[PDB]
């Protein structure tokens, strides 16, 4: 307790706040496109993006405290957190700009962390299996989604 949780409703909203100096604004809204295709795919989730007001899950980029009780600490260390289901800052998800993003295989692959961390948004807590998707440690190994991670948006959403 408490590890999982979902949202009460399927048809969730998402906005980009801002956008990284790292990468161009196209790669940054390719990576959290194909980031929530990931779940969506599975699932009977359906994504759509918002480009003003409210959303569901709002994504921003920021740096040391950026409004929350969850400061970033500057380069290394923390990379991105996002919270669990809910209303407010529920679903909300957050990367350190004192990192660096990238499309590629330098710095953090923006979509490979954006897809961890949305799953997070979705309910979703770690895995012990290394090839999963929500293992605790960042790789980069060269996308389908692993089995362990169908098995767990499936647990709490059902398949597609
Ligand atoms: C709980 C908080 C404190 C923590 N924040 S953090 O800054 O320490 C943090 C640490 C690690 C990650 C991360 C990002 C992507 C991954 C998959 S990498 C990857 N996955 C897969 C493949 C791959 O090549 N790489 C192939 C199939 C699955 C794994 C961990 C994100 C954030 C957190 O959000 O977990
Ligand atoms: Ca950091
Ligand atoms: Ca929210
Ligand atoms: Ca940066
Ligand atoms: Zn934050
Ligand atoms: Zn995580």
């Amino acid at each position: 307790f408490p590890r999982t949780l979902k949202w009460s409703k399927m048809n969730l909203t998402y906005r980009i706040v801002n956008y990284t100096p790292d990468m161009t604004h196209s790669e940054v809204e390719k990576a959290f496109k194909k980031a929530f295709k990931v779940w969506s795919d599975v699932t009977p989730l359906n994504f759509t993006r918002l480009h003003d007001g409210i959303a569901d899950i709002m994504i921003s980029f920021g740096i040391k405290e950026h409004g929350d009780f969850y400061p970033f600490d500057g380069p290394s260390g923390l990379l991105a957190h996002a919270f669990p289901p809910g209303p407010n800052y529920g679903g909300d998800a957050h990367f350190d700009d004192d990192e660096t993003w990238t499309s590629s295989s330098k710095g953090y692959n923006l979509f490979l962390v954006a897809a961890h961390e949305f799953g997070h948004s979705l309910g979703l807590d770690h895995s012990k299996d290394p090839g999963a998707l929500m293992f605790p440690i960042y790789t980069y190994t060269g996308f389908m989604l692993p089995d362990d991670d169908v098995q767990g948006i499936q647990s709490l959403y059902g398949p597609g």
